[PDB]
């Protein structure tokens, strides 16, 4: 059967929790995750300054077949870097056409806007991110902690990272896997 | 002056349990130092995400005392903290200095390894309870967060936000703690 695969794009200024949590939860679900550094293989300084080292650069990871889900962490600077990246624009455009699940969280969804994706999809973001995301009314807004409209999965913030991560797991590997991975976390 | 925290990062440490507290405490204006138990090299956590310490434990230990030292969880991470002579000395002094010690998941078993806070009311991850209670050195609790005096413990990944916010309240107060929680968009 093999295993599902995830491409997590880590850009300078990314929100540490929104990236680490999903990466952890997914690897627990049995999905092979690749933390692809946007600027290369060098270490990445996040929104609160924790430094995470990419498994590989976005340049290389990009040359490794198709991913079952592309996840974009949040973080003011990180989402910005993602928004301004031609590399990200191509990956997102392609994943979309390939009918591949795309997952963004916090400010992360504003990267879909920058790259004109999912137009017309129901979405949610960080409350303070709504303004930017809804400019030009390209999406319907949601206030659900986790919003999944077809193949566009979005979430509101650090506090929603587990529901976000688990939502991704269910979509990829099913509910039983999701429930098994959830128990140990000792979540409320 | 800002409060200070020392986070001891070891191979096999639970990524989320180390990242969430660091992020949240820094949001609280707390100057935190991620200390690498083994040195200054990147640390491979329980689920393979690699984190770069701010410095090595050796040198973090030399930069004044800390308002709180936190012990991440994770099987291997907890076991490395336990077998660390240096970790035992950091903790002993903190307990003497009447300073907050905070451990989560399997992390509090390091406290048992180093005979810290004996007789204290503590909690751990469900699966780390028999080891934690071996010898009846502690009183067990099931609250998601247990703060018995200067000994603050938690149960696992899903309680990290409460574990971290608990540390913030203890150090910077209730107001600063709620100011930090608001944006996190926690339920």
């Amino acid at each position: 059967m093999a295993s599902k695969r995830a491409l997590v794009i880590l850009a300078k200024g990314a929100e540490e929790m929104e990236t680490v949590i999903p990466v952890d939860v997914m690897r627990r679900a049995g999905i092979k995750v690749t933390v692809a550094g946007l600027a290369g293989k060098d270490p990445v300084q996040c929104s609160r300054d924790v430094v995470i080292c990419p498994d590989a650069s976005l340049e290389d990871a990009k040359k490794e077949g198709p991913y079952d889900v592309v996840v974009l962490p949040g973080g003011n600077l990180g989402a910005q870097n993602l928004s301004e990246s031609a590399a990200v624009k191509e990956i997102l455009k392609e994943q979309e056409n390939r009918k591949g699940l795309i997952a963004a969280i916090c400010a992360g969804p504003t990267a879909l806007l920058a790259h004109e994706i999912g137009f017309g999809s129901k979405v949610t973001t960080h409350p303070l991110a709504k303004d930017k995301m809804m400019n030009g009314g390209h999406y319907t807004y949601s206030e659900n902690r986790v919003e999944k409209d077809g193949l566009i999965l979005t979430s509101r913030g650090p506090g929603t990272s587990f529901e976000f991560a688990l939502a991704i797991v269910e979509a990829l590997n099913g509910k039983e896997v999701a429930a098994q991975v959830k128990a140990p976390l000792v979540l409320k």
